[PDB]
């Protein structure tokens, strides 16, 4: 029986650093099988995620001036991956489950791989999209365009498989605004990484790939139904009092790390 979190209709305040709390409050508690693995969705507004590394860049300050030029508020997500997008048009979804032998990374890659597939039921490939910002080994594209991107978090015996989808709008003017990041952010200067070299054009919403509008809404449903249809018993419910516990904790953590890498 999984336990299903909703946080994909709240207001513009809430954080992306709030959202960091409550998987790890997750991981820890499904890791001590106190909680049932959970499947949670989350939105937020307008925010770009830095990794640790593209925080270091040489003119990261002129980078983050022209971030916040575009009215999105910047964070620097701890275990640095890569600059990502977040915003109303984005659908995240974070599988948690309990960390086990014979359950691999590639294991969590692939069931969320296989679940994205199946609310779509050949066309999605999970293939790293070259040109893409926060590219990855199991980024999903149909036609060669990356529309998700996906990461793995594993802390206290617990998995935390999760998914950014690019539900609505354009996947390209999203890129622009990363693209515009790494030019004001590496000035033409030697970097401590390789950043990606952003195109646009490699990069599309799933309204613009299937040819026909979709919401979060729509989108969250399809894996509502998905999951259902293959034998799991949704129960929506909040976190338990120790849970809450855990979440202020970590998000005083999460909190204090990030205003110190700013």
């Amino acid at each position: 029986p999984w336990r299903f979190l909703d946080h994909t209709s709240f207001g513009p305040t809430f954080q992306a650093l709030q959202s960091f709390a409550y998987d790890d409050t997750l991981c820890t508690s499904i890791g001590k099988s106190q909680s049932p693995p959970t499947l949670r969705a989350w939105v937020h507004h307008n925010t770009v995620v830095l990794g640790i590394q593209d925080s270091r860049l040489p003119q990261i300050k002129a980078g983050i001036e022209a971030l916040k030029g575009f009215q999105h508020d910047v964070i620097v997500r701890n275990s640095g991956g890569l600059a990502v997008v977040l915003d109303s048009g984005i659908l995240n979804l974070s599988l948690v489950l309990k960390e086990e032998k014979g359950f691999s990374i590639d294991d969590g890659y692939e069931l969320m791989y296989e679940l994205i597939c199946s609310m779509f039921q050949e066309q999605i490939e999970a293939r790293e999209i070259v040109g893409s910002y926060c590219p990855g080994s199991y980024d999903l594209s149909i036609d060669g365009k990356k529309f998700a991107g996906i990461s793995q978090r594993r802390i206290r015996g617990g998995v935390a498989v999760q998914i950014y989808l690019c539900v609505s709008g354009s996947g390209a003017e999203r890129a622009k605004m990363i693209r515009t990041f790494y030019d004001k952010a590496v000035a033409g200067q030697p970097t401590k990484f390789v950043y990606p070299r952003i195109k646009p054009e490699t990069m599309a919403s799933l309204s613009e790939l299937l040819g026909q509008p979709h919401n979060v809404s729509d989108v969250l449903l399809k894996a509502l139904m998905t999951l259902q249809q293959h034998g799991a018993s949704l129960l929506t419910e909040s976190l338990s009092a120790d849970e809450w516990l855990l979440y202020e904790q970590h998000f005083a953590r999460i909190s204090e790390r990030n205003e110190k890498l700013l």
